């Protein structure tokens, strides 16, 4: 019998739930006493409620119990006969004061450095006879050294914005909470400092032509000798020359990441100037060439909400109207994936018809947090409405998928389709996809599904839909320190049940980082897994749970930045 | 009552101790249990030892609990009566396999960057009318980002080693696991990487007249407007134009590490050339100039180790047979700071009559060690056998003062003096010095003086004294690590209590750094003290606890290094 909460705490003045997991089919109490952890005097009392099982997770019996009504500062613990809680923090800014610090200091030990970085310097670009300085930047993972703005090109569906939205989100996070006393001094030095050093980066990783590269790759050898600019290939990592990054292959973010960074007071090696002349440089090459560089040749979703950011950055920085345009171009265009069919309502697709549906490992929150960067640039009442109220069928969609079955722990459900099988709603991803292999644990989708949730809140016009988006979104966080069936805080160096990835190979995870996390079963995709037994020492599968990955990490940030700003609206809007 | 141990673990074949602390002056049970914390069975039983009061210290009485006869792997916890001890690991290697890569990440994140950094390519040099470029190195400490040889040097007998002892640590332990395979290959991949970065900003650092510069101070500020080379004084940090680093100000070990990078096969922005010819430049300077550097004009003790060191390194490196000359010089003269008097047999004074003794709160280790690189590149046996037993009377001093007094712990004490007191053995280093404010926590000299422990051990004759050094150094890892008066794990981001310096105002610890510690109490020297109320929010004097500082990750490293290669060379014996 575990009570699972929060590792690290809960906001004052936000969600507070508990999670009893136990094999027993019934309890012989259903009351909880919150305690306090100084004092061990009993504060409150709540009850509890029986969830049952949940689709084909091995765990057991789920119960609730919601805390939520407590609003008082301090530490306490969970408990109900059998069981006991950790102590977690009840406070304002609790995941921002304990736990942004340890990110930032996370993506300054994941630069570039040494041995790499010197050959960085003098990269073969793939077929091309000449050499490209791309040092500077993150390594992707705890064990893969290789940079890339994206990868998995060649499935189409899959694309996982990278180094980019690294970038993006830390000056996003910067801006929400510029002019607020939430984040010190120095803290925001600290960001601005990582801003900049990828910034750079991204000004290395663009050809003279236009086109950003999409990869720095070494086939996870970690020999220097290897590092090659290229694009590549199934599980194997079979190594091609399509280099060029489309909307959706990095390059869109990689815009509006340098646009964004133009805006800064302060600049890294290049000067705002230079970073605003590769982000218009970059958009239009990609105006004119995108679909050369798409694999399939048919732009999707990804290169839609991808460069739908991309321009509205552009309008931010340069002010031109041109930009504007493009941004209510890729606006409708974005807004026309919303589909309806026979089993949901308003969901997204990645092509076309809603023959295929959008979901995604990394950034599945991306789309509606594009469309509210629209939204936020749009000047006239008119226009906006269309747009306005897709937003709104988008956030209940998220919310009613997550409803559809048994769901004690709120984690965002989603449409998911495999290679030759029917559409379904899962909780995870499918891992018979377009790849031929790859789905992990999706840490980053949760804290892209916690920020659209927070950021989406202005333009939600129900209060009681925008607190249901307060409940998805601490959810979505709660999971990823600790709150889930693994009792596994995810954030390195905090809470209990780090996993390590392959200490044995010195490839370890670092302090402040998020690992993939919690996936489908690996028989059974209703089941649930984190390094099941069959799989836990095979070197071929054991990546897909305990590894870090930059994404992680970055959405994470901003998750928590998001959560920030949005607390400190709330007690905004209560003095007046 | 608390049942302390090491936060982290044990050596499966060390020194496994543990501390019962209590206001009860009795116990009513002295059989303590070790239980396997996985199956909750009882798989050893021990005797608790009455050990009483320590000196003046406000926590009660301490029990010891001896428990290293017990030689299995696992997880475990102790249990007498009223109390159990957190859960520890008893395994091979544990503190290397557990930490070592953190502090790597730590070093990593403590980098100099952003605005800093770009500042740092055009640093004023107080009274010159000229500019360096001094990028590169790390900040100094969590609540302070300027750049340090060393500094304090205006009391004489203060100067700790800083940025360059960093760099010479890490080239060690390199040096000590080096063909072993105790660390994985990207893990020493990464540490040649830290030790590279460091090594070229020594090289910066070098004016072309020969000397290193002292200091890049910023007067704890933050503002880059007041980046200065220089040196400063008092605790209101007056800059003076005095900054030409002597043996003792940093110079010294500066030399010993770039004559020690210059060995390795792979080298940083500069070459094995430049590290060595910076190195042998900045030593005949030395040897010319050094007594016009010092602030008083006398050579000390620490003007001899870190000299001793400096030619040691340049014999390996140039094979030069005036370096082993040097040597004999520095060693010899080094030798003659051992003397006894009235209270203590065989101490090592700072002055040269003996009326001042040395205690060093940053690298009090670092006399037998700088002794111990002599005596493994002197070549005949005759000419070693005067500083040999010179060696065994410093280790024996070092334990014979540590028994002096009530002492469970083994914290490593000393021989100490105020200005205007005489001298007395203590725990910790005078409030009252020659500063005239500088005191702290002590956590690198307890790396220095367990890795002492563990590198004089192959030059110790009797096998009675090595045990009792592998006991030391233990005692000494175990404090740093939990098993203290304050249940407190030094090292940021393992075990529990970790301290925060000043989050509040955006100076965060970082994970994997190890802060200043624990001190003697602020108005009572024989009291101890962590943050104490009524100095715990003055912000004049909380610096000296809870604030990391690069020295004590730094001796944490080597400590950890040392302590591996101990442990394999003991396992190595026992086949043969």
């Amino acid at each position: 019998s575990l009570l699972l909460t929060n590792h690290i705490g809960y906001e004052r003045l936000g969600p507070k739930k508990a999670i009893i997991q136990t094999e027993q089919p019934h309890l012989s109490s259903y009351t909880a006493q919150l305690i306090c952890a100084t004092s061990e005097q009993t504060v409150a009392t709540f009850a509890v409620e029986e969830q049952g099982k949940v689709a084909n997770w091995h765990q057991g019996y789920f119960y609730l119990i919601d805390f939520s009504s407590f609003t008082d500062s301090g530490d306490y613990f969970l408990q109900v006969e059998d069981s006991r809680s950790s102590t977690f923090t009840v406070g304002e800014h609790i995941l921002l004061n304990q736990t942004l610090s340890d990110v930032i200091h996370y993506f300054k030990s994941q630069r570039c450095g040494g041995v790499f970085d010197q050959q960085d310097r003098q990269v073969p670009v793939l077929n091309a006879n000449q050499t490209a300085d791309v040092h500077g930047g993150w390594y992707d993972a705890s064990g893969d050294v290789s940079k890339y703005l994206s990868h998995l090109s060649y499935a189409n569906y899959l694309n996982p914005q990278q180094t980019p939205m690294v970038v993006w989100n830390i000056l996003k996070g910067l801006s929400l909470l510029e002019g607020s006393e939430d984040i010190a001094a120095f803290t925001r030095t600290r960001l601005i400092e990582e801003a900049l050093f990828g910034a750079d980066f991204l000004v290395r990783m663009q050809n003279e032509k236009g086109f950003f590269y999409m990869t720095v790759f070494d086939k996870w050898s970690k020999d220097t000798a290897q590092r090659e600019i290229c694009a590549y290939e199934t599980q194997l990592g079979h190594k091609f020359d399509d280099y060029q990054a489309g909307f959706r292959q990095g390059g869109g973010v990689a815009i509006a990441a340098l646009a964004a960074a133009s805006r800064l007071g302060v600049h890294g090696e290049y000067d705002q100037q230079k970073y605003r002349n590769a982000a218009e440089n970059g958009y239009w090459h990609l105006k004119e060439h995108n679909t050369q560089y798409l694999n399939d040749g048919e732009e999707n979703i990804i290169d839609e909400y991808c460069a739908l950011l991309a321009s509205v950055e552009l309008f931010k920085a340069t002010k031109e109207t041109r930009y504007l345009e493009e941004s209510r171009l890729w606006a409708q265009r974005l807004v026309a994936r919303q589909m309806s069919d026979e089993q949901i309502q308003h969901f997204w697709s990645a092509n076309q018809d809603g023959s295929r549906p959008y979901f995604h490992a990394a950034e599945a929150g991306l789309p509606t947090i594009a469309l509210c960067e629209y939204l936020a640039i749009e000047d006239d009442s008119v226009q906006t409405e269309s747009v306005k109220c897709i937003v709104n069928r988008a956030c209940e969609f998220e919310i009613k998928i997550s409803n559809k079955v048994t769901n004690p722990f709120g984690y965002p459900r989603q449409y998911v389709k495999g290679v030759n099988e029917s559409k379904r709603d899962a909780f995870f991803v499918a891992h018979n996809n377009e790849s031929g292999y790859w789905w992990q644990g999706e840490n980053a989708r949760l804290g892209s599904l916690a920020t659209m949730a927070y950021l989406a809140q202005p333009h939600i016009a129900s209060q009681e839909i925008q607190q249901q988006l307060s409940v998805f979104a601490q959810d979505a966080l709660n999971w990823i320190v600790g709150l889930n069936p693994y009792d596994m805080c995810m954030l390195d160096g905090h809470g209990r049940n780090n996993p390590d990835y392959l200490p044995q190979y010195g490839f370890f995870n670092a302090k402040g980082g998020v690992c993939n996390g919690i996936t489908g079963g690996f028989e059974d995709e209703e089941d649930i897994a984190f390094n099941p037994p069959a799989q836990k020492d095979d070197m071929l599968q054991n990546w897909r749970w305990g590894e870090q990955w930059i994404p992680h990490g970055a959405w994470y940030l901003l998750a928590i930045m998001s959560q920030a700003q949005h607390i400190s609206q709330l007690a905004t809007s209560k003095n007046i």
